[PDB]
């Protein structure tokens, strides 16, 4: 049983507020091949509104899930989104 948490990301001036990595094709991950965050917006919407950072992987955004497409189709499961769009992200606790 592992940890489950939301992510609310707003689409300010900046959109989401941060960056994507992804690991299908285009492996930004060593060793995954789904999606994980690589740059946070200082405050902007994803790091304020998210409390979101580099590290955490992402198992699915509102309804799409963008955890088993390369990094190109992940964007646009989030670009996809509207003003707040919430992302799913679970922590491996080990033990």
């Amino acid at each position: 049983a592992e940890k489950v948490m939301e992510i609310k990301l707003i689409k300010g001036p900046k959109g989401l507020g941060f960056s994507i990595a992804g690991g299908v094709g285009n492996q930004h991950i060593p060793g995954d091949n789904s999606i994980y965050v690589t740059k946070i917006i200082e405050g902007g919407a994803a790091h304020k509104d998210g409390r979101l950072q580099i590290g955490d992987k992402i198992l699915a955004v509102n309804s799409v899930g963008l955890e088993d497409v390369m990094h190109e189709d992940a964007v646009a499961a989030l670009k996809n989104t509207y003003d707040v769009v919430y992302l799913k992200v679970a922590k491996p606790s080990n033990a």
